[PDB]
C-alpha cells in the first residue's frame, strides 16, 4: 500500500493525444443524451428504471477509451473484449446514437423492448444479439469472466489457433461490486498465466446502493493491497492536475498524510458539501495544510478534481497498461458518484437510485457541462446531435476509424463451414458392448472420435476441474497435454510411466482445478468464440453434477444471455449412483435446476449409444449449419452394467426425449414402465419381474430427456388454447405412449418425472424418485432407502393394478412383504 | 513474501509442552485406526469410497490442536469452532473410537449409514447430529463460512448478547481448495472487521487430486502474498527442526536461496524419491549447499522433515496465532501428501486416489510409525486400542478433558424458552390495509412488530446485500443501527437527516455489501446459533430473489445440511413485477430451484395478510417448543395494490399452501381459478370478466404455496402405495379443489404451478407461467408478453369450457380477438 496519491507522477506523465475541449464537447453530449433517456423513461411512470450517478461517475474514463484505445472488431481479431459496467449502459447509447447506431425512436424505447426497437436495461446479447457481447450486470461475473476471457485468447494464441495478441480484455467494474467473492477470488490466475492482455478499470467513487463502500476506512488501500498481493500492477489515479502543484509546494508531507489519514466516509461527504467545507474539514485539519490554500478562494478550492475525472491521468493509466508485460493491471480509477448532478445526487447515498429530477436538475447539469440545450428545448428533453461537417462529428468518427470502427457491435454466427463428424463415425457406441461401461465412458469414447475429426479435432476444448482421474481421463493429459503457458518447468513425478502429467504450451485441455465458477469461465469464452472472434470452438466441460448449476447457476444463467453453444457433462451424477459420497455430492436435482434455463438442452441417458447420438445432434444444431443457439447438458454415470446396441430408427426419439425399448407379454395386465439414466436398467428389472411372476405385460420406454418430452408437451397444450379452432396437437410422449397404467423411476426427484404428467396419456402415472438428503451406503442399499430399485417398482405397478380391480389387493401386500420392503419407515424427504 | 522458511525462528519459539514421544504413541494408533477403516471399506468392494493419503499429511497439525488447542462445548460458549477438512474425517473417527466415543461396529460400518450404525462419509450434521457441526466438503464453503463464523461469533460480543471471547474459529483448508473465488475472495472482511478469533489452517501439500496445485510455481507464496496483502497476519511453517543445524551454519546464504528457487513441482519429487536424489538435485544445486550435508548420509539427509509435519514447529504457530490481535492469522504448513505411506502413495499424483494397499503398503505404514501389530496379525487390518489405565489412554482423555472434554459434537435444540410474538400481535397486518401497499411492506412492518417483542427483539438479525434502499428499510438504520464493530470513523453524508446511514458497534443490521454469499454465510452462523452456542438468534436475510438460490445454490444445501432456522427473503420477485430491470434480474423459477432443498419451506404470498400468517408460523416451528429443523424461503413484491382483510378462519390453509378466496356466480359454467403472488390479482380480474361477460361463475383460490401442497400431495400417494390395504389419504390440495375445469396462473415458470397436477381433483387443469429469459418493459407488456395477465386467464378457462361442449370453441376465437392476443407469436420460452 503506498502513499494515497497517484502511481504515476506527473513527471512520468505523457503528453495526452486529444482534442481536450473537442473531446469534452462530444462528452457532454453524451452526458446529457444519457440522462435524457432516462428522465424520459421516467416520464412514463412505468416503473421502468434506469441510472444515472454511476455513469456520471465514470463517463470520462470510457470517453478517454473510446477516442485512444478501444479496439474494435475487425479483419484479424474480434477487437478488444470489453465487459462495460451494466449500470453504465445509457451512456453506451448515449453515444451509440450520436455515432448514428441508434435511432432516437429506439432511445425512447429504453427498456420497453416487447414490441422490437426497443433497447436493454444492461448488456444483454440474447436479448440485442448485434449490439451487446457480454452480460455483467449480475455483479462478480463479470471480474471473474474477463480474466478467464484473457487466458483463453492466450490459449488460442498457444495452441496456433488465432493470433489474438492484439486483444486486450477490459473489466469495467464497481468498487462495491469487488465485495462479490467472484471479483477477488480468481486474480492469483491473472499472474500465474501472466495475462498481460487484461485490464480491471475499478470506478472507485467510494460508494455503492445503500451507502459507502467502507466509509471508515479506505477500500482503494485495500484494493491495492490485496491485488499488489496478488502480483498485479496497481495503477491509482487518484487526483487531477489542479492538485499537482499544491502537492509540490508542500515540503512538509503534511499534506500526503493528511490525506492518508482521511478514510472514504469523509472523502465522499466533501464533494457533497462546497469549497467551504472542504477548507474546514479537510485543509484545515493541520494548520500546514491549511496554509497551503489559504491564498486560494474557497471556489479553487471545490474546482480541486479527483483524478478520474482527469482525462490527462486516465490516458496516463491506459497507455502504461498497455505498455506493461508479464502480468496483468488493476487501475483504480477516483470518482464522485453522481458527479455534476449537484443538488440531485452528487455525492450523495441516494445518488445510487436517482432517475428522475425536477427542471431545476435538469437545468443544472445543462449548465455544469455547458450542454448546447437552449431555455426552449431544454423543457422537452431533447436528445443532441451533431451533423455532418461539425468538428464534434468529424472528430467523433474518425477517433473510432483510426481504431477499426465502433463497439460494442455482435455477430451472432460464425463464417466457415465446419466438417462435423456423422453419425456413423460414433458407430462402434451403436453397436452392442462387449466389455460393461458407463456412460461416462461413452462419452469419453465420442470424446475421441471427435479428437479424430481433422475438421474440429484442434477445436475441441476438454475442460476439467481437477476430479479427471475421477473420470478416467488421466491418461489425456500424455494424450493431448494439459495446457500450460511456459509450461513444465520441471521433471513429472509421474514421469516414467505412461499417463504423466504431461504440461505443455501447446497443451489442449484446460485443467482448472479445484475451481469450477473458473472452468465455467472458461467454458463460456470457449463457447462464444464462434461469435466473439468468429472461431468455433467447442468445450466439453466434465465435472461432479452436483457442483454444476448448484454451484455456479449465476453464470449458467449469463451463459445463456451470451448466447453460448457448449457441452456441460454432469459426471458421477444420480442420487444412488455415486452411492459412498453422501449428502453433498448425491446429485439427485440438477436436471431441476437446468430446465429452468429457456437455452440448455438436457439429457440423463443410459445407454452409451444414447450419448452418441445425443451429442452428434448437438454438434450438428450448435456448430453445424443450423447454428443453433443453445447449449447442452448431459448427466453421466460411474456405473458399469451391459451396453446393449442401438434400437434400428431410434434415433429420433433418443433426441426427442422417449422411445419404447420394447414390450414385454403378460397375461394378467398392462403397464408401462419409464426410466432414466442409471435406474432404467432397475426398470426393466421390473419389467422382467412382473411379466415373470404375475403375467403382467408392459410397454418399457427408455426416457432420454423428460424435460424435452415437458417443454414440447407445453409447447402443444399453449398452441392449443391458442388456437381453439384447430385440431388439438399431440406431445410427443403421448404420440409414443398409451393408456395403460404407468410407473417412472429415475435417480432424481420425483418432479423430475412428474413434470410430464399433464402429458402422459394415461389415467395413472405413479412416479419414483430420489426426493431427500444423500448419503452414504452400497448403490443397493441407497436404491431400497430412496425407493426407486426394481422392487419398487412391481409395487407401484401392482398398486394401479389393484386399483382398477385386475389384481387383488392382498398381492400388493404380498409383495411388500415379499421384497422386504417397510412400508413405515420414514420418507427419505424427511430421513 | 518472505524467505522459504519458518516465520518463527527457533530461538523465538516456545518450549514444547506435551510428552513428545507419548503423543506420536497415540497418534500412530490413529493413524493406523484411520487407514484400517478405509481399507476394510475398501474389502467389501461395494464402491464405498474414503482417502488415506490426505489426513495422512494432516494428523500431525490435528494432533498438536487436539492435544493442546482445541476447547470443547462448555457451560459457558460452544467452544472453539472446528471446520475439519472434510476427506480427513476417517481420522476424526479414529480419534473418537480411541476416546471411546464410537464403536468398532460404527467404524465398521463406515460409508454405510442407511441402516442407522453407520458413519457419514464426511461432515453432516443432518446425518449424524450430535457427532458433526460444519459441512465442509464443498470445497470452499468451509473458508467463508469460518470467515463468516467469526465475524458473527464479534458480532454477538458486541451487542451483548453473549461473551464469546474465549471461542476460535479454525478453518482447516486444502491448498488445492484455495483456488476456489470462495476460498480468498473474502478474506479482506476479517482484516475489516479484525477477526482476531480466526484460524485459517492450510496444509500446504502441493498437491490436489489430479496433481500439484501450481507445480511451476510455489503456492506457499502466492497464498502469503495474496493473504499477506489482504492484511492477514501469515506464518510458515515451512522446515523441520532437523533443517535448524542447516540453516544456521549456511553464512553463504545459498540454502535461502535455493529453498526460493526451487518450484513445487520438484519439490514434490523429492518427496517421492530417496536421500540420493535430493543430494544431487536440490542440495548438488550449489557447491554451498552441497558442502552443508557433504558430511550427512543419504538416510540423514532423507530424514529432513517438513515443518508441518514437526509437533515443535507447529505449535510454535498456534501459539503465536492465539497472541496475534487485531487481524486474523493464515497459517501455512507445509507437509507430504500421502506421508509415511511410501511405495504406494507418498509424494505422488495417484496419492489422493489411494483407497487400498497390499499388504507390503500395510505392513510398511506398520513399521513406518511403529504400530503394535504382529506382522500375523495385519491380515486381520486390526483396529488398535488402549486399555484404561495405561499411559496413553491416561494422557490421551488428560489432555481432552483440560481442555474441556471432545469435539466434534453437537448439540441439537437450544434450551432456552423464548416469549414468540402470537399472530394477534400481527393483527394490523390481518385486517385490509388503509393504502395500497406491496408484500415487502407487508413483510418490513411484520419485522417491526417482532421488533417490539421483549423476548426476541434483539435475537432478532436483519441481513441485506446492499439492497435495503430497494426495499424502502433505509429508516431501519437509524432505529436499529447498521453493525460497525469500529463504530461511525466519520461523518456521514445525511448525518443531519433522518434515515442517515448509521453505523454503530452495537448495531444490530448486517450490511454486507454486494456480496450474496457473505450475507448468506452470515445468515447461516445466525440461523444455528441455537446449536452452536445455544443462544437462538433469527435472521432474515432479504434480497434481489434472482440472486438467492441460483447465485448461491450450494451454500444454501450446506445449510439444510447445517441444520438452518431462519428466513430467506426474495424480494423484487416475479418475472414480470421486476418489469423495468430484464434477462438477469426478472426472476421466474427461484422456487424452482428452492423446492430442491428438503428442509426449506418456499411461499409465494400474494397479500399482506399471509405474510404475517406464514412469517408468525415460521416463528413458532423453527424458535418455539417446537424446534423444527427447517428454514424458511418467502419471496415477496415491489409491486403495491389493494391488500384486503384476511377471511376469517383462512389461517391454517395460508399455512398449508391454498385456501379459497371466494366463488363467483355464473350460470354459463363454472371454473376453477388459481393464482399466486402478483398474478393472484390479475386470476381475480380474470374472475370478474368470465363472469360478467360470459356468465361463467368460479372457484377462486389463493395458493400460497404450490411447493407444499406438491410434496404433501407425493406424501400421500408414496404412503398410499405402500399401504394398499388400509383407507387412502388424501392431498391437502384435493380436499380443498372440486372437479370443475381449472387454470392456474402465477408469475413464475409452468412448473411451479403444474407440479400438483397429479393430486388436483379435476379433468382440466390449465397452467400459465412465465417460461423463457425477461426482458424489459412495462408490468401490462411483460405479464401480456408472457401470457399470464387476466386475458390470457379468461381465454385458458373458456377453451376448457369450449373443449368439454360447455361453450362453442368460436366463443373462445372472440375472446382473443377482442382482448387482442397474438395466437401465433413466439413461445416466451423461446423468445
Ligand atoms: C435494480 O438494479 P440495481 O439494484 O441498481 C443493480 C444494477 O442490479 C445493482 S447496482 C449495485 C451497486 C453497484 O455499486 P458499485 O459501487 O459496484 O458501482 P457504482 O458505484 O454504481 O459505480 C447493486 C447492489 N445492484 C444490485 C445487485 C446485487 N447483486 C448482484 C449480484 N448484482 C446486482 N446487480
Ligand atoms: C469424491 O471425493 P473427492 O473428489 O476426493 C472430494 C473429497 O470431493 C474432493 S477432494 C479434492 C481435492 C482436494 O485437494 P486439496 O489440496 O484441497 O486437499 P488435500 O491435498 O487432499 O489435503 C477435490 C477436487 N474433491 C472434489 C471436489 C470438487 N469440488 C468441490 C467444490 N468439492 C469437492 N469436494
Ligand atoms: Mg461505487
Ligand atoms: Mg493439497
Amino acid at each position: 500500500i503506498s502513499n494515497y496519491i497517484n502511481t504515476i507522477p506527473v513527471e512520468e506523465q505523457p503528453e495526452y493525444p486529444g482534442n481536450l475541449e473537442l473531446e469534452r464537447r462530444i462528452r457532454s453530449a453524451i452526458r446529457w443524451n444519457a440522462i435524457m433517456t432516462v428522465l424520459r423513461a421516467s416520464k412514463k411512470d412505468l416503473e421502468l428504471g434506469g441510472h444515472m450517478a454511476s455513469f456520471q461517475s465514470s463517463a470520462t474514463i470510457y470517453d478517454v477509451c473510446f477516442n485512444h484505445f478501444f479496439r474494435a472488431r475487425n479483419e484479424q481479431d474480434g477487437g478488444d473484449l470489453v465487459y462495460f459496467q451494466g449500470h453504465i449502459s445509457p451512456g453506451v447509447y448515449a453515444r451509440a446514437f450520436l455515432e448514428g447506431r441508434l435511432t432516437q425512436e429506439q432511445l425512447d424505447n429504453f427498456r420497453q423492448e416487447v414490441h422490437g426497437n426497443g433497447l436493454s436495461s444492461y448488456p444483454h446479447p440474447k436479448l440485442m444479439p448485434e449490439f451487446w457481447q457480454f452480460p455483467t450486470v449480475s455483479m462478480g461475473l463479470g471480474p471473474i469472466g474477463a480474466i478467464y476471457q484473457a487466458k483463453f485468447l492466450k490459449y488460442l494464441e498457444h495452441r496456433g489457433l488465432k493470433d489474438t495478441s492484439k486483444q486486450t480484455v477490459y473489466a469495467f467494474l464497481g468498487d462495491g461490486e469487488m465485495d462479490e467473492p467472484e471479483s477477488k477470488g480468481a486474480i492469483t490466475i491473472a499472474t500465474r498465466e501472466k495475462l498481460d492482455n487484461l485490464v480491471f478499470v475499478i470506478n472507485c467513487n467510494l460508494q455503492r446502493l445503500d451507502g459507502p463502500v467502507t466509509g471508515n476506512g479506505k477500500i482503494i488501500n485495500e484494493l491495492e493491497g490485496i491485488f499488489e498481493g496478488a502480483g498485479w500492477n496497481v495503477i491509482k489515479v487518484m487526483w487531477g492536475s489542479r492538485w499537482d502543484e499544491l502537492l509540490r509546494k508542500d515540503t512538509s508531507g503534511k499534506l500526503i498524510q493528511l490525506m492518508n489519514e482521511t478514510v472514504d466516509g469523509d472523502y465522499q461527504t466533501f464533494k457533497s458539501k462546497d469549497g467551504a467545507y472542504v477548507r474546514e474539514h479537510f485543509f484545515g485539519k493541520y494548520p500546514e495544510t491549511a496554509a497551503l490554500v489559504a491564498d486560494w478562494t474557497d471556489e479553487q478550492i471545490w474546482a480541486l478534481n479527483r483524478g478520474g475525472h482527469d482525462p490527462k491521468k486516465i490516458y496516463a493509466a491506459f497507455k502504461k497498461a498497455q505498455e506493461t508485460k508479464g502480468k496483468a493491471t488493476v487501475i483504480l480509477a477516483h470518482t464522485i458518484k453522481g458527479y455534476g448532478m449537484g443538488d440531485a445526487a452528487e455525492g450523495k447515498n441516494i445518488a445510487h437510485q436517482v432517475k428522475k429530477m425536477n427542471m431545476d436538475g435538469v437545468r443544472h447539469i445543462r449548465d455544469r457541462f455547458n450542454v448546447p440545450v437552449s431555455d426552449a428545448d431544454i423543457e422537452k428533453l431533447p436528445y443532441i446531435t451533431f451533423p455532418e461537417g461539425s468538428e464534434e462529428h468529424t472528430y467523433l468518427h474518425a477517433q473510432r476509424q483510426k481504431l477499426h470502427g465502433y463497439l460494442p457491435s455482435r455477430q451472432p454466427n460464425f463464417t466457415e463451414k465446419l466438417e462435423l463428424p456423422s453419425l456413423q463415425d460414433f458407430g462402434a457406441l451403436l453397436e452392442e458392448q462387449s466389455k460393461e461401461i458407463s456412460t461416462t465412458i461413452a462419452f469419453v469414447r465420442a470424446l475421441n472420435v471427435m479428437l479424430k475429426n481433422k475438421s474440429i479435432k484442434d477445436r475441441l476444448v476438454p475442460i476439467i476441474a481437477d476430479e479427471a482421474r475421477t473420470f478416467g481421463m488421466e491418461g489425456l493429459f500424455r494424450q493431448i497435454g494439459i495446457y500450460s503457458p511456459n509450461g513444465q518447468q520441471y521433471t513429472p513425478q509421474d514421469r516414467e510411466q505412461v499417463a504423466y502429467y504431461k504440461e505443455d504450451e501447446k497443451g489442449q485441455i484446460l485443467q482448472e482445478g479445484i475451481n469450477e465458477l473458473g472452468a465455467g469461465c472458461s467454458w463460456l469464452a470457449a463457447a462464444t468464440s464462434y461469435s466473439t472472434n468468429n472461431l468455433p470452438m467447442i468445450p466439453f466441460y466434465i465435472y461432479y453434477s452436483m457442483f454444476g448449476f448448484q454451484r455456479i447457476g449465476d453464470l449458467c444463467w449469463a451463459a445463456g444471455d451470451q448466447q453460448a453453444r457448449g457441452f456441460l457433462i454432469g459426471g458421477t451424477s444420480g442420487r444412488t449412483t455415486l452411492n459412498g459420497e453422501g449428502l453433498q455430492h448425491e446429485d439427485g436435482h440438477s436436471h431441476i435446476q437446468s430446465l429452468t434455463i429457456p437455452n440448455c438442452i438436457s439429457y440423463d441417458p443410459a445407454y452409451a449409444y444414447e450419448v452418441a447420438v445425443i451429442m452428434h445432434d448437438g454438434l450438428e444444431r450448435m456448430y453445424g449449419e443450423k447454428q443453433e443457439n443453445v447449449y447442452y447438458y448431459i448427466t453421466t454415470l460411474n456405473e458399469n452394467y451391459h451396453m446393449p446396441a442401438m434400437p434400428e430408427g431410434a434415433e429420433e426419439g433418443i433426441r426427442k426425449g422417449i422411445y419404447k425399448l420394447e414390450t414385454i407379454e403378460g397375461s394378467k395386465g398392462k403397464v408401462q414402465l419409464l426410466g432414466s439414466g442409471s435406474i432404467l436398467r432397475h426398470v426393466r428389472e421390473a419389467a422382467e419381474i412382473l411379466a415373470k411372476d404375475y403375467g403382467v405385460g408392459s410397454d418399457v420406454y427408455s426416457v432420454t430427456s423428460f424435460t424435452e418430452l415437458a417443454r414440447d408437451g407445453q409447447d402443444c397444450e399453449r398452441w392449443n388454447m391458442l388456437h381453439p379452432l384447430e385440431t388439438p396437437r399431440v406431445p410427443y410422449i403421448a404420440q409414443v405412449m398409451n393408456d395403460a397404467p404407468a410407473v417412472a423411476s429415475t435417480d432424481y426427484m420425483k418432479l423430475f418425472a412428474e413434470q410430464v404428467r399433464t402429458y402422459v396419456p394415461a389415467d395413472d402415472y405413479r412416479v419414483l424418485g430420489t426426493d431427500g438428503f444423500g448419503r452414504s451406503d452400497s448403490r443397493e442399499n441407497l436404491r431400497h432407502h430412496f425407493e426407486v430399485d426394481a422392487s419398487y417398482v412391481v409395487v407401484a405397478a401392482l398398486g394401479e393394478l389393484a386399483k382398477r380391480g385386475e389384481i387383488d389387493k392382498k398381492v400388493v401386500a404380498d409383495a411388500i412383504a415379499k421384497f422386504n420392503i417397510d412400508a413405515d419407515k420414514v420418507n427419505p424427504r424427511l430421513a
